[PDB]
């Protein structure tokens, strides 16, 4: 069974000899190297529609809190951007650091943020996620850096829960949560083809990068900070460090929306 981790002998650096695609033409994160990222005039806008959002439960999955929404209806979609049809939203979930200096997966220009969002989304034209994982534009994962400094509001809800989800396997309910609280005021982005970033690491993603990080508060990350990786009655390991190092850019081009 799955033995994967971000601790001292199971993280990153291990995750080929069971994922050998880790090594891939396609892997994620990566450095955004932002004066060679090419502004592309032919990029849309892209479109966020979480008006009819529908969150469910959040989940200690033991290396993360995923926040669950309802994928059975096209309620919450992403479309537009480098995007071809519309993507329906599934979860999203956090990455984060011991410190405030580390804790992003992908980095811009080498500096690192203290953690970064995930918006997870599957291409519809697949009919499960399952089956969207197995394609090579199967998901796009809206990506948001987050800073340390003044608190953002739309993020209270989540760390408030967090106290009841310390552990590996718990759940809780989680319902009438609105993303879109989670989102920067610009939607400018970088965009590049690459992989989930955790074990199966499959080739399946279309990265949608925002420029804009989010602000949040220290006392917020440091909520974060306190969850745990083991399960109930285990010895204590803080879930904190949960991040993929960057990757390769190997043969790709990352592409701007804006100048
Ligand atoms: N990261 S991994 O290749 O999946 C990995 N699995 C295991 C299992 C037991 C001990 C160390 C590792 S490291
Ligand atoms: N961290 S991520 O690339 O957004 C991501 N990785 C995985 C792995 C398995 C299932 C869903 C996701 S979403
Ligand atoms: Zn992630």
């Amino acid at each position: 069974a799955h033995h994967w981790g971000y601790g001292k002998h199971n993280g990153p650096e291990h995750w080929h000899k069971d994922f050998p695609i880790a090594k891939g033409e396609r892997q994620s994160p990566v450095d955004i190297d932002t004066h060679t990222a090419k502004y592309d005039p032919s990029l849309k806008p892209l479109s966020v529609s979480y008006d009819q959002a529908t969150s469910l439960r959040i989940l200690n999955n033991g290396h993360a809190f995923n926040v669950e929404f309802d994928d059975s209806q096209d309620k919450a979609v992403l479309k537009g951007g480098p995007l071809d049809g519309t993507y329906r939203l599934i979860q999203f979930h956090f990455h984060w650091g011991s410190l405030d200096g580390q804790g992003s997966e992908h980095t811009v220009d080498k500096k690192k943020y203290a953690a970064e969002l995930h918006l997870i989304h599957w291409n519809t034209k697949y009919g499960d996620f399952g089956k969207a994982v197995q394609q090579p534009d199967g998901l796009a994962v809206l990506g948001i850096f987050l800073k340390v400094g003044s608190a953002k509001p739309g993020l209270q809800k989540v760390v408030d829960v967090l106290d009841s989800i310390k552990t590996k396997g718990k759940s809780a309910d989680f319902t009438n949560f609105d993303p879109r609280g989670l989102l920067p005021e610009s939607l400018d982005y970088w965009t590049y083809p690459g992989s989930l970033t955790t074990p199966p690491l499959l080739e399946c993603v279309t990265w949608i990068v925002l420029k804009e990080p989010i602000s949040v508060s220290s006392e917020q990350v440091l909520k974060f900070r306190k969850l745990n990786f083991n399960g109930e009655g285990e010895p204590e390991e803080l879930m904190v460090d949960n991040w993929r190092p960057a990757q390769p850019l190997k043969n790709r081009q990352i592409k701007a929306s804006f100048k």
